[PDB]
């Protein structure tokens, strides 16, 4: 007993390659590039915006991460 999934607007779907994946921009030399550590997913520059490193995944040195894994990365302390 399982389901499906999809949306009502989506007449594409690619972004897993060169482009961001909460924004879908396709990267380029003005829209950085960054694949997150954490969740293994593209961003641009604005999506993130953000950069640090990912203990909870065994990670002590600086990656890309995105806003959504960066703003528990600095509460992951408190
Ligand atoms: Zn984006
Ligand atoms: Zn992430």
């Amino acid at each position: 007993s399982n389901a499906g999934r999809s949306a009502a607007d989506h007449w594409v779907k690619d972004e897993g390659g060169d482009s961001c994946s909460g924004c879908s921009v396709r990267f380029s030399l003005t829209e950085r590039r960054h694949h997150c550590r954490n969740c293994g997913q593209l961003f641009c520059q604005k999506c993130s915006r953000f950069q640090s490193e990912i203990k909870r995944l065994k990670i002590s040195s600086p990656v890309r991460v995105c806003q959504n894994c960066y703003y528990n990365l600095q509460h992951e302390r408190g």
